[PDB]
């Protein structure tokens, strides 16, 4: 009735469970509801309506991110728990309208605070994504400065694979990364230089 | 009575919800938590908890290094990690933990497998060898419905309309399906 409805979707048995009994714990909240994939929480959410879903990006089937899409006007708080401070999954939970983007390395003691937060109308970012990808600086890593280097001189995919002693799919998801950073930062630096 | 327990696991939200998980048992008690494979050094060095339950990546020190410094104490090592290689089994094994288990098993199985360690047993995750064999369809409930309409016979344009999806998205779906089949059809 009055408790604070919970959904959670994590592809974690471990901490699915640990998540669950956790927060069932609290006296003003029920976990009504666990999934292992981005299906299962749209499923769910669809057909019981909760409050509050918990949702894991990187998920089989359907990640976190497309189940938070397709939920994005039914009502219900999305707070992103993630391994992953990547500023493409950021910036799509965003879009989204997710109500909280939490990170798996922050207290487990503090979730329960987050949810009461996100219930009180509150937006949840750890400060760590605003510390890290709030900046005009370098993004990118001294590995991948390395993969740039090499594209910048006009080397294709397999000559990169050869010159650094890595797989070529490696070199494709490396890429990958770095797109993402500088989308992300020259989007930050464009939208902040115009409102000038 | 009691088994005292150590948690070393760098990921904070797993570290304390496991914790909170394993002092809901009667016959057991959560006596510290730490982050690096050093924290389990220091720990299990000075305080000599019964059962350590040892993540492997970890910064610092892993926890088969943290293993490897701890052969020769009485403490009941039990790695719980992500990863099922066979280098991180074997040299789990020959650092003489008692247990390997793997994050993608039931929370509720833990308890238990800490009770058999106490009671002598090397418990190490079934799934290590089943999941080899686990010949599982790749494509997902998407994935089936583009393809069904493939073998129909009907056109990159003719699935787009049926599936009221973009025409690049067809061809997304598409190219994730014919890498997926590859590798299911090479390790066939
Ligand atoms: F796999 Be979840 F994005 F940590
Ligand atoms: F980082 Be632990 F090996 F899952
Ligand atoms: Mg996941
Ligand atoms: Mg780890
Ligand atoms: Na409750
Ligand atoms: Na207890």
């Amino acid at each position: 009735g009055s408790m604070i409805s919970i959904f959670i979707a994590e592809d974690q048995q471990m901490l699915l469970g640990a998540l669950g009994s956790l927060l069932n714990l609290e006296d003003d909240m029920e976990v009504v509801g666990k999934g292992t994939t981005g299906q299962d929480a749209v499923d769910f959410v669809k057909k019981r309506q909760p409050d509050v879903c918990i949702m894991d990006i990187e998920m089989p089937g359907k990640t976190g991110l497309e189940a938070a899409e397709e939920l994005k006007d039914t009502g219900c708080k999305i707070i992103i728990l993630t391994t992953f401070a990547r500023p493409g999954y950021f910036q799509r939970a965003i879009k989204a309208g997710v109500k909280g983007y939490l990170l798996k390395d922050s207290p487990s003691e503090e979730l329960a605070n987050a949810i009461r937060s996100v219930m009180n109308g509150k937006r949840i970012y750890a400060p760590e994504l605003m510390e890290d990808l709030y900046s005009e600086a370098n993004p990118l890593t001294d590995r991948e400065k390395e993969v740039l280097e090499l594209v910048a001189d006009g080397k294709n995919t397999k000559e990169i694979a050869q010159e650094l002693s890595i797989k070529s799919g490696t070199v494709r998801n490396y890429i990958s990364m770095i797109l993402e950073k500088l989308e992300v930062k020259n989007r930050i630096e464009a939208i902040t230089r115009s409102k000038e």
